[PDB]
C-alpha cells in the first residue's frame, strides 16, 4: 500500500463513495471513525471494534499527552502497539479540548502547531491533523476572520513541522482544518488559504458547537464545495445518524442509555423495556442483538454493570457503522436519495 | 446427562479430583465458580467466562431477589436464558449477604428456608444451596450451638421444600452447609444431622470470617473428613490461591488492581509498572497476557477506563482457572504434594 491515496469509486449528487489506502488498510468512504479517548475506545477490546466493521479510530491528543504521555507512549512502541490497534488511527490536534493564548500556541493547566505535530509522531499517528485554533459559536464577523487567518498560519506551520519530520512525511497523512465561521466569505478564504498550502484531506471545522441542524447543514452547503473535490472531506465532530446521512448528501466523507435504533434512539433504562425480549434494534446484525434482550440490558445499565456499557456501545457503534455501510452501497447504486428518505421517514 | 453424578477419578491423601455431570454441564473438579452478582460477572460477557475455562458459575440470590427480582428473571425465562450463560449455575441461598430474625426466617431493609429454595427455583439454578443461619466469628460455644441446630432444622426445612417441587427435585441438585463455627463437636454433629437428611453436596460453611488461614485450615483438618467422602465438599467464601492450594489437601472440591502472578499478586497501578512491557504474568496463556502489557493495563486502571476492569478481570479468572487444571492434573498424576510446595516456594 501507498502511504496515501484517496479514490472515488461512485457518486450521487454531491454525495462520494471510495477508499482511502494507507499503509495499516483501507478506509472505506463515507467513513465513522469510533473515538478513542486515553487509547481505548470505550469499553471494547479493539477486536470488538474491528468486528463491528470499523476501518479507522480517532485518538485525542489532549488527553493522550496529560495521560499517559505522548513520549512515555513512543518509548513503549506508538499507540497502535500499545492499546492493540492495528489498523489506521487519526489523531485530533489538542486544540479544541484545550478550548472545552498567543500567535504561538497555548499554555494550559491540566500546544503549538509544531509540538502538536510532534506529539502526534510520538503517538504514530497515520492521519496527522493540523492545528488551528478553535472559533466559538456565535462569533462576529472580526472574531471569526482574525481566528480563521491565525489558523491559516497555523496550517502552514503545520504543513512544515510534517514535512521536515522525514518519517511522518514519508508514513503519515496530513488534513487542514477549514474556518471561518459561519460566514461564506471567510470560508472560501479559508479553503482558498488550504488549496495553495496542500494537504491530503481537508476537514470543515468549527461547526456542531451550537448552531443547530439547519444552520450547520445551511453552511455545509456553500463550504464543502470550496475544497478540493478530488480529497476526503472531514467533518468534525458530527455526530448524530441524521447529522451524518445530511452531511454525506452535502459531500462529506468522514465522520467522528441511548440505544441506536432504525426507529429512532430509545433510553434503554426506561421502564418500559424491563421485560422487552426482543433486542435492542429489530434488524441489527450485530453480536448483542444476536445474544441479549433489551430486559437483560435495561437491567445491566439501570445495576451500574460494567458489562451494560460494554453491550450498549458494541451495539451503538456497530449500527454505525451498518449505517455507514447502507450509505456506502446505496451510493454505490445510485439509489443514496432513495435511502436517505427511507431512513428519515422511519428514524423519525 | 443425569441430573447429579459426582465421580472422583483419581486421589492424593486427602484431596480428590473427578467430576460433577450435570444437565447442563460437566464441572471438572477440583473447581472455581466466578461469582456473577446481579445477573453478570464483572466486566465479562459469558463467552468470555467459558473461554478461560470457568466450568460453573455462582449467582447471588440476595442481589438477585431485590434487582431484578426473582420472579421477573422467571418471566423472562430463567438466569441462564436472560444472561446467556447455558452451563451450570450455582446459586447461594441468600442468608449470607442479608446478614452482611426468628425461626420462620428473617426480614430485612433492602427470606425463609422455603422462600430461599423457591427463589433459587425461579432463578432455574442447577445446584441449589440450604438456607442457613450465619454464624460469625468469633461465637461463643453456646451461639455456635444455637446457631447450628436452627441451620440444621433449617437444612431439613429446604431438603422438604426442594423435594415437594418436582420441577427442581428432577433437574437440579441441592447441596447442604455445615455449621459449628470452629468448634469440633459442633461440626460433628452438623456433619451428621446432614447426612441423615441427605444431599447431593455439602459445603463446610462459617470460615472465612475472620480466623485467618491457620485457623481455618485447623478447622478444615477435622471437619471435611465427617463430611461423606463420596460427595463433593464446597468451602464457601474461600478465596486466595494459597487458601485453594491447602484447601484442595484437606479434601476441598469447590470453591467461589490486584493481579494474580505464579510469583505473587501484583499491584498494577504501582509507578514499578508504568514502562513495562511484560505482560502480567509470564507464563499465562490467557488472551490478555498474549496481546496486553503491564505498562497498558496500568495506564487504563490509572485513568478509570473500563477496558482496565475488563483486562484484569479476564486475566484473573484465567489464572484461577489455570491453577485449578493444575491442581486437576497434578492431582489426577500423583504429583500434588510436590505441586503444592513448588507453588508456595515461588508465589511467595
Ligand atoms: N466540531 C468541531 C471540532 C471538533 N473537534 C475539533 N478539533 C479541531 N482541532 N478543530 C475543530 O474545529 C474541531
Ligand atoms: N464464607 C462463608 C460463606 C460465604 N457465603 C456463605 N453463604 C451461606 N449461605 N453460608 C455460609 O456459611 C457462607
Ligand atoms: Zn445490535
Ligand atoms: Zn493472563
Amino acid at each position: 500500500r501507498p502511504r496515501f491515496s484517496f479514490s472515488i469509486a461512485a457518486r450521487e449528487g454531491k454525495a462520494r463513495t471510495g477508499t482511502i489506502e494507507m499503509k495499516r488498510g483501507v478506509i472505506r468512504t463515507p467513513a465513522f471513525m469510533p473515538v478513542g479517548t486515553a487509547a481505548t475506545v470505550k469499553a471494547l477490546k479493539p477486536e470488538t471494534v474491528r468486528a463491528t466493521g470499523a476501518d479507522i479510530i480517532l485518538g485525542n491528543t489532549y488527553h493522550l499527552m496529560l495521560r499517559p504521555g505522548a513520549e512515555r507512549i513512543a518509548k513503549l512502541g506508538g499507540l497502535h502497539s500499545f492499546m492493540g490497534w492495528d489498523r489506521p488511527i487519526l489523531t485530533d490536534s489538542g486544540g479544541f479540548q484545550v478550548m472545552s493564548q498567543s500567535e504561538e500556541g497555548v499554555t494550559f493547566k491540566s500546544l503549538s502547531p509544531e509540538r502538536s505535530i510532534e506529539i502526534q509522531h510520538l503517538l504514530g499517528s497515520d492521519i496527522v491533523m493540523a492545528f488551528d485554533e478553535c472559533t466559538p459559536y456565535p462569533a462576529t464577523p472580526s472574531r471569526a476572520a482574525s481566528s480563521m487567518e491565525r489558523s491559516m498560519r497555523w496550517a502552514k506551520r503545520s504543513r512544515d513541522a510534517f514535512d521536515s519530520r522525514k518519517e511522518q512525511a514519508e508514513n503519515a497523512a496530513l488534513f487542514g482544518i477549514q474556518q471561518g465561521s459561519v460566514f461564506e466569505n471567510l470560508r472560501q478564504q479559508s479553503a482558498d488559504a488550504l488549496a495553495e498550502i496542500g494537504f491530503d484531506g481537508y476537514a470543515v471545522g468549527g461547526l456542531a458547537g451550537g448552531e443547530g441542524q439547519d444552520e450547520m447543514f445551511r453552511v455545509l452547503d456553500f463550504s464543502v464545495p470550496m475544497l478540493p473535490d478530488d480529497k476526503p472531506h472531514y467533518l468534525m465532530g458530527v455526530g448524530k445518524p441524521d447529522d451524518i446521512v445530511g452531511a454525506v448528501e452535502r459531500g462529506i466523507d468522514m465522520f467522528d442509555g441511548q440505544a441506536f435504533t432504525w426507529d429512532g434512539p430509545i433510553n434503554i433504562r426506561n421502564a418500559r423495556f424491563s421485560e422487552d425480549l426482543k433486542p435492542l434494534d429489530s434488524e441489527c446484525h450485530c453480536a448483542v442483538c444476536q445474544k441479549w434482550s433489551r430486559a437483560y440490558i435495561h437491567h445491566l445499565i439501570r445495576a451500574g454493570e460494567i458489562l451494560g456499557a460494554m453491550l450498549m456501545t458494541e451495539h451503538n457503534i456497530a449500527f454505525y457503522q451498518q449505517l455507514m455501510q447502507k450509505i456506502r452501497d446505496s451510493i454505490s447504486e445510485g439509489r443514496f436519495s432513495q435511502f436517505a428518505q427511507d431512513f428519515r421517514a422511519r428514524y423519525f
